[PDB]
């Protein structure tokens, strides 16, 4: 059993259904093979390996897959890019992400870190090997990570470098909080998301506790994003093919008193989007008729820390995504590819 750190082209595997018209199944049918019928996980005795989730080529490869998936599935009525405009066809699609497995070809293996407290960087003491990752749903979103896996013990704070304020922080929850979003059947663009504020505020208290530990028992304060475009100032995500933008100010107010019922976030279905794939603008068709509803699990939070305040008494955090690679990272963090030397 000898190996060395290496990079290589992965392949993908899924349980896509060949009869399904849903666009993730369509994509997986022709670009992935069926998932491993008998997956095998070999434990490595007294092996210690070093991982680095911020420098992991698997993330880059998943990003390209999802870009390609979106480019052949959600085609927009009009793409505006670098001076050129292109009008295409934009029929309403069936959209519901499915888990994708990433798998190494012959000569390579995936090492899997099984330390329950692992924060993404540093040495792992409980390593296994696998031919494929577990199945990861490629959920595109900002501010909140949805429908992901949970941390197994305590809330985990993940950052390439906590001291650097421009480094995005990933909070990995150990308890999911449901967010239930609805555009009622009968303003067709107006919608809302319902969160159990009791559940949310309690989990958010535990996040502050955890952030305290890393920040010298200082005063932890949350605040809405300090400007930017709507995809970053709002919790943005796609629901049955429709782009939802949800004001999360009520989630990131430190108030929490008589605040512990249901939190209704005001939302909008937008037709003009600032693409996350490549720089540009895409215009999609107005929303389908009827009740549009998505019930998801908040499994993590994307946070950006306010810079320039070392001699202040407190650290403020704001929600902030946009770089979808961090979404992939929050699930690939325990994997790394190695060449069997
Ligand atoms: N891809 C690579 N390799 N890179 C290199 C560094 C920068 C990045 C890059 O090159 N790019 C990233 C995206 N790019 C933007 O421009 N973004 C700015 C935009 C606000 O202006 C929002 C964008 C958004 O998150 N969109 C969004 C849309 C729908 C949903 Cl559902 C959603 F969750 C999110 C972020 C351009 C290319
Ligand atoms: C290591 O991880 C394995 C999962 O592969 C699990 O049995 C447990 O969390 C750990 N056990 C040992 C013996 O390290
Ligand atoms: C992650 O754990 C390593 C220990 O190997 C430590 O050096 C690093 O600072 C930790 N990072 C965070 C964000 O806790
Ligand atoms: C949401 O989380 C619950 C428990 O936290 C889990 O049983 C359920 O499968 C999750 N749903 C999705 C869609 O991931
Ligand atoms: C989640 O982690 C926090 C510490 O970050 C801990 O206080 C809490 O009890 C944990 N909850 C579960 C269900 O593991
Ligand atoms: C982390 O960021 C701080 C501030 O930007 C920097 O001074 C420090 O050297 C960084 N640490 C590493 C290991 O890069
Ligand atoms: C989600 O909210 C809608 C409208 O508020 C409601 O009709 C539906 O039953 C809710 N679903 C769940 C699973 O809570
Ligand atoms: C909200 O969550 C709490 C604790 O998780 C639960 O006890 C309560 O019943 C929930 N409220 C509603 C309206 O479901
Ligand atoms: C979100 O709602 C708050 C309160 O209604 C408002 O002040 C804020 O400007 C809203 N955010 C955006 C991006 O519109
Ligand atoms: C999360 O998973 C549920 C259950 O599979 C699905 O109905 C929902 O639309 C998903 N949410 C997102 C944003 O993909």
């Amino acid at each position: 059993p000898v190996w060395k750190d290496a990079d290589t082209t992965l392949f993908c595997a899924s349980d896509a259904k060949a009869y399904e018209t849903e666009v993730h199944n369509v994509w997986a049918t022709h670009a992935c093979v069926p998932t491993d019928p008998n997956p095998q996980e070999i434990h490595l005795e007294n092996v210690t390996e070093n991982f680095n989730m911020w420098k992991n080529n698997m993330v880059e490869q998943m990003h390209e897959d999802i870009i390609s998936l979106w480019d052949q599935s959600l085609q927009p009525c009009v793409k505006l890019t670098g001076g050129s405009v292109i009008k295409q066809a934009c029929p309403k699609i069936s959209f519901d992400p499915i888990p994708i497995h990433y798998c190494t070809p012959a000569g390579y293996v995936i090492l899997k870190c099984n330390d329950k407290n692992f924060n993404g960087t540093g040495p792992c003491k409980n390593v296994s090997s696998v031919q494929c990752t577990h199945g990861i749903k490629p959920v595109v979103s900002t501010q909140l990570l949805l429908n992901g896996s949970l941390a197994e013990e305590e809330i985990i704070i993940r950052s390439e470098n906590l001291t650097n304020n421009a480094k995005t922080i990933i909070v990995h929850l150990n308890k999911s909080v449901e967010i239930n979003c609805t555009r009622p059947s009968n303003d067709i663009r107006k919608a809302y998301c319902e969160i159990n504020g009791t559940k949310w505020n309690k989990v958010l208290k535990q996040v502050t506790e955890k952030l305290k530990e890393h920040f010298n028992n200082k005063t932890i304060i949350f605040q809405p994003p300090s400007g930017g475009d709507l995809e970053i100032t709002m919790h943005s995500f796609n629901c049955r093919g429709e782009f939802f933008y949800c004001n999360t100010t009520q989630l990131f107010n430190n108030t929490c008193k008589g605040c512990n019922g249901t939190i209704t976030l005001p939302c909008k279905i937008k037709q003009i989007i600032n693409m996350w794939q490549g720089t540009g603008q895409a215009m999609y068709a107005p929303p389908i008729d009827g009740k549009i509803n998505c019930v998801s699990n908040i499994t993590g939070i994307l946070l950006t820390r306010d810079g320039g305040a070392n001699n202040t008494s407190n650290e403020t955090f704001r929600p902030g995504g946009g770089d979808m690679r961090d979404n992939w990272r929050s699930e690939l963090y325990k994997y790394k590819v190695v060449q069997i030397e």
